[PDB]
């Protein structure tokens, strides 16, 4: 029998991940054995001189589908948000796992405990990085200064806390959840104060496109809800064409036997923005279906043995919303946005 080979980074929040997605499918596969590869590139050190440009640092995410490739690992797990929506050619998402806190959440210093960013003193410093949330929250927030925070979890944690530059900083709540610093949540952000970004909350599992046998065992990962609304939502994102890291934002629900899904876009400040709203009747499917190994992957994602129709259906929906966005020319804010 094929050992089934995970690989991973040695990061705290990679390894949390991975072992999470690997305890499901031991669950799964009582039987099955499964060996863990992380490379560090034998230390810390050579990884810091990449650290001479972060932020977009997906260089981990190449090493990976560059292990995959040469058939090193078999799987590897993913932050869905991390996974671009054009995957490179060989390459597809097999599972996407149930979905967890999708909300941007506010750490706070550990003075104002109690206070929401509403209630914070103005022009009090909010540390993040993303355009995205930042871009939300000057626009909701025009009395609160947003700066750069640069680091992990622990490091932006650790900033925070000693030093008084920054009040809070912007972070996600699957992400805290993960970690174990749940505590740590001070507030849980909704739409109006800030859209999450396409599929946060939800993991993904890469793995090679013509690899019937690792798909077939990763395939009882996939969440059909979860599934739906991270098609809706990437399908919304690719059509918009937006580059890569622009202010696009979304929220998406399932009640009712209807897929709503809600995309924006907004200009680095936030003083223009084309938020809105559509819906389409998509029934969450709980039957597990055999279809065919001849159907092309959705926005990077195979799910084979999940209904189709329903899945086209999310694909419409967020092709439908980024439509209705370019024309009301979302087109010309990300391309101020990608200029700065
Ligand atoms: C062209 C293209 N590339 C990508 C990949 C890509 N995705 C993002 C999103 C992102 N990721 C992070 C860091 C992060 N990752 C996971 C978590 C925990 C929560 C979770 O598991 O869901 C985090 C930390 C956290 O969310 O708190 C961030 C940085 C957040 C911050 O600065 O505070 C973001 C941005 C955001 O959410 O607003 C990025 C951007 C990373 C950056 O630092 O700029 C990238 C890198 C890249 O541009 O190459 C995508 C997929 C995007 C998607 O689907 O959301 C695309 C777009 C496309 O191909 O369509």
């Amino acid at each position: 029998m094929r050992v089934i080979r995970v690989g991973t980074r040695k990061s705290q929040l990679a390894r949390i991940q991975t072992d999470s997605v690997v305890a499901t499918l031991k669950a799964s596969y009582p039987g099955l054995q499964f060996e863990i590869i992380a490379m560090s590139t034998t230390g810390d050190k050579i990884l810091d001189t990449a650290l001479s440009k972060i932020g977009e640092k997906s260089l981990f995410t190449k090493e990976l589908e560059h292990a995959l490739e040469k058939n090193e690992v078999d799987l590897v797990v993913h932050s869905l948000k991390d996974l671009p929506t054009v995957l490179p050619p060989g390459f597809t998402i097999g599972a996407i796992c149930k979905r967890e806190n999708p909300h941007d959440a506010v750490v706070f210093h550990p003075k104002f405990v109690g206070k929401t960013l509403e209630t914070l003193p103005e022009k009090s410093v909010v540390g993040t990085s993303s355009l995205r949330r930042a871009a939300q929250l000057q626009r909701k927030f025009p009395h609160l200064e947003f700066r750069s925070i640069r680091g992990n979890l622990n490091t932006r944690l650790r900033k925070l806390d000693e030093q008084q530059e920054f009040s809070a900083i912007i972070l996600a709540t699957a992400g805290l959840q993960r970690m174990g610093w749940h505590n740590r949540v001070g507030q849980i952000l909704h739409p109006e104060e800030c859209m999450y970004a396409v599929g946060q909350g939800a993991l993904g599992v890469e793995v090679r496109a013509k690899d019937q046998d690792i798909l077939d065992l990763v395939g009882v990962l996939h969440d059909p809800e979860t599934l739906l609304r991270c098609i809706a939502e990437r399908a919304f994102l690719r059509h918009l064409e937006g580059g890569c890291s622009v202010p696009v934002a979304v929220h998406t629900a399932m009640k009712d036997g209807q897929l709503y899904l809600t995309g924006g876009v907004w200009s680095l400040d936030g003083s223009d923005s084309i938020q809105e709203t559509m819906q389409a009747t998509i029934h969450v499917p709980a039957q597990h279906e055999d279809g065919p190994e001849d159907d092309p992957q959705l926005v990077g994602i195979t799910a084979r043995n999940i209904p189709r129709g329903p899945q086209l259906a999310a694909q419409n929906l967020g092709i439908s919303l980024a439509n209705l966005l370019l024309s009301k020319g979302a087109k010309n804010i990300l391309d101020v946005a990608r200029q700065l």
